[PDB]
C-alpha cells in the first residue's frame, strides 16, 4: 500500500489483495479513501466495499495499453471534483499488479497538477519502485496535457 501526495490530492495505489477483503477494506477506510478506482481485472467483490461506503469505478484497460481519452477525461473530473467536494480525502486506484495502469493515472494527476512528466514519473518511483514500463514511460513523455486544473 503506497501514498502519494501532491498539494490537495492524495492517493492510494493498491494492488489485487495479497489478504482478504475484510483486512483490504479496514485499511481503505483507515486511509480515507471515499473512491477507488480499478483500471484492471479485479479479485474482489463490490457489495461488501459499497456496504462498507466506498464507491467502486470499474474503468479498466489493458496491460500496458495507453488508457482511453474517455478514461483520462474521466479521471481527471473526478480528481478535480472529489478532492474539493470532500477535502482531505483519499482515492484509491486499484491494479492487477499496482505497477502499470495505476501509477499511470497517478501520472496524469500530477502532470495536470503542475508537474512535468519526469517529476511525475520520480515522484511515483519513489513511493512504488519499479513502476512504469518502458512504453508507459513514452506514453507519459508523449502526453500533452489540457491544463485545466485550478488549485
Amino acid at each position: 500500500p503506497v501514498e502519494v501526495t501532491y498539494k490537495n490530492m492524495r492517493f492510494l495505489i493498491t494492488h489485487n489483495p495479497t489478504a482478504t477483503l475484510n483486512k483490504f477494506i479496514e485499511e481503505l477506510k483507515k486511509y480515507g479513501v471515499t473512491t477507488i478506482v480499478r483500471v484492471s481485472e479485479a479479485t474482489y467483490d463490490t457489495t461488501l466495499v459499497e456496504k462498507e461506503g466506498i464507491h467502486v469505478l470499474d474503468w479498466p484497460f489493458d496491460a500496458g495499453a495507453p488508457p482511453s481519452n474517455q478514461i483520462v477525461d474521466d479521471w481527471l473530473s473526478l480528481v478535480k471534483i472529489k478532492f474539493r467536494e470532500e477535502p482531505g480525502c483519499c482515492i484509491a486506484v486499484h491494479c492487477v499488479a499496482g505497477l502499470g495502469r495505476a501509477p499511470v493515472l497517478v501520472a496524469l494527476a500530477l502532470i495536470e497538477g503542475g508537474m512535468k512528466y519526469e517529476d511525475a514519473v520520480q515522484f511515483i518511483r519513489q513511493k512504488r519502485r519499479g513502476a512504469f514500463n518502458s512504453k508507459q514511460l513514452l506514453y507519459l513523455e508523449k502526453y500533452r496535457p489540457k491544463m485545466r486544473l485550478r488549485f
